[PDB]
């Protein structure tokens, strides 16, 4: 895609701290908003190429025409999105007059993303999830995107990590407008229920780290290895994931590794009101430390107190870590192979050995209304069924027509963001 200017684009700033054994030190981030939120048009004109769910036929007759005809604006990132930040904070709103959700990349510079290399290190930040209810999450993650958005690569995209170009995770996503600086033209079918989206003939793959997949009622840490590390296109149904006509067809695991400590039996840990460990009506710190074998351990702070992982019983597998056995155990106890299928541990582990980008979101759910997240899942399991329950929320809940109509004002504070050395963010 190209770039216009209707709409100047400045990202809004955001403080994070790097650290050693010697202390941490305050860095000048800004934040970028995804490329599929903007207004897309024609690089002459205002008239749109994207509108609703279809795209302009004269613009956009195919793929890499459409990319060159097509530009990206700038985003009012508070009017229209409902994205703020102060200091070392970022508020991410929910529905924003007809807006609804986003998702921001953490920059190094105004061209360029920021890239960590997880292995060895430990990212550490504080969230606000009070104001989530069943059917939202609060999403901070991990993906191998292009520092650059993919520009080196892709001559047709003129507008890189600039406009928030080149997402890619283990769902390899076919919703996304431009990927590898082509539209998704090409194959695209408007989605049933929801009037601003669709599904396109090409998908974008790469690892993807969830921290956080979270909102007031359920929160969970899951590694999704690809085949290959990075970002790669994928083609209609062999790109596998949620929209696709085979989940594991494609060169990603969509499932993961997760730990959600209610699914895996301690419902008294994470949840809103003093009875429980972490209460999510107010603010909490989440550590998350990567071993260099792929070895994943977490702590929590909430008032000053630091609570470890709870330790799970899954088959023969006890301990509070993300590693192999884990992985392995839960597969057994609550069904499913992809993890291991597309590589395991050691296969996300590249991924912690290369860069990857930090993403911050808020998002409901078009597909199965977050019912994975924080209630009963699948539909076709009951509540006995091992690993079904992952919350306490109804089987009912999550529609996003009805959670936007009653709780537009959702809402996720994503602040003190520190990285560094195992050790060092405390
Ligand atoms: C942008 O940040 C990247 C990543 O740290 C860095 O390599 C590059 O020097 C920066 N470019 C400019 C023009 O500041
Ligand atoms: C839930 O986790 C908390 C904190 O580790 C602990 O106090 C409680 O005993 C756990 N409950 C069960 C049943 O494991
Ligand atoms: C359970 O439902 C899933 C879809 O979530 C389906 O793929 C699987 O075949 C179903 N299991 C049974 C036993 O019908």
């Amino acid at each position: 895609q190209q770039v216009c200017t209707q709409q100047a684009e400045t990202h809004p700033p955001l403080t994070w701290q790097k650290c050693t054994a010697s202390g941490c030190t305050p860095q000048q981030g800004s934040v970028v908003l995804d490329a599929n939120w903007r207004w897309t048009h024609d690089t002459k004109s205002t008239t749109n190429c994207y509108d609703g769910n279809t795209w302009s036929s004269t613009l956009c007759p195919d793929d890499a025409t459409c990319a060159k005809n097509c530009c990206l604006d700038g985003a009012n990132y508070s009017g229209t999105y409902g994205v703020t930040t102060s200091g070392d904070a970022l508020t991410l709103q929910f529905v924003t007059a007809s807006n609804v959700g986003s998702r921001l990349y953490l920059m190094a510079n105004d061209s360029t993303y920021q890239e960590f290399t997880l292995s060895g290190n430990e990212f550490s930040f504080d969230v606000d999830v009070s104001q989530l209810p069943c059917g939202l999450n609060g999403a901070l993650y991990f993906v191998s995107m292009d520092a650059d958005g993919g520009q080196s690569k892709y001559p047709g995209n003129a507008a890189g990590a600039k406009y928030g170009t080149g997402y890619c995770d283990s769902q390899c996503p076919r919703d996304l407008k431009f990927i590898n600086g082509q539209a998704n033209v090409e194959g695209w079918e408007p989605s049933s229920n929801n009037a601003n989206t669709g599904v396109g003939g090409h998908g974008s793959c790469c690892s993807e780290m969830d921290i956080w997949e979270a909102n007031s009622i359920s929160e969970a840490l899951t590694p999704h290895p690809c085949e290959t590390v990075g970002q790669t296109m994928c083609s209609g149904d062999s790109c596998g994931g949620t929209y696709s006509n085979d989940r594991y067809g494609g060169t990603c695991d969509p499932d993961g590794c997760d730990w959600n400590p209610y699914r895996l039996g301690n419902t008294s840990f994470y949840g809103p009101g003093s009875s429980f460990a972490l209460d999510t009506t107010k603010k909490l710190t989440v550590v998350t430390q990567f071993a260099t074998d792929g070895s994943i351990s977490r702590y929590y702070v909430q008032n000053g107190v630091k609570f470890q992982q709870p330790n799970a019983q899954v088959g023969s597998y006890s301990g509070n870590t993300i590693n192999t056995d884990y992985c392995a155990a839960e597969q057994t106890a609550f069904g499913g192979t992809s993890f291991t299928d597309k590589g395991g541990l050691a296969q996300i582990n590249k991924a912690f050995q290369g860069g990857m980008v930090l993403v911050m979101s808020l998002w409901d759910d078009y597909a199965v209304n977050m019912l994975w997240l924080d209630s009963t899942y699948p539909t076709n399991a009951t509540a006995s069924t091992p690993g079904a329950k992952r919350g306490s929320c109804s089987t009912s809940s999550g529609v996003p027509a009805q959670v936007e109509a009653q709780s537009p004002n959702s809402k996720v504070i994503y602040s003190n963001i520190r990285f560094g050395p195992i050790g060092s963010t405390g």
